[PDB]
């Protein structure tokens, strides 16, 4: 049995490389309290799945424009997901709509 204050915990640390309040972290348990520990790993793949492709793309812009000037200056870098509260429970309910 995993405790409510061993999910708050979990969660914490799924989300720890992230800048993400504690108090929304919990916000975040609280808001689907029926989810396993896998749930809440899914949740930050699926926004960094989005993240990643987006980033994809700003490449490649960034690529085709620098081959015209004959620029070597390097791709730029991925910036993390700006990890707010209100995009965490929307991926959270995007989830939750198979089960």
């Amino acid at each position: 049995p995993f405790t409510r204050e061993d999910r708050i915990g979990v969660c914490k640390g799924i989300f720890r490389t992230d800048n993400v309040a504690d108090d929304d972290i919990v916000k975040l348990v609280d808001t689907f309290p029926g989810q396993s520990i896998d749930f809440f790993g899914a949740l930050r793949a699926r926004v960094y799945d989005d993240e990643v492709r987006k980033w994809v793309s700003e490449v490649g812009v960034d690529t085709i424009g620098k081959k015209l000037v004959n620029s070597k200056e390097g791709p730029p870098s991925f910036e993390q997901p700006k990890m707010t509260i209100d995009k965490l429970l929307g991926y959270g309910g995007m989830l939750v709509q198979e089960q």
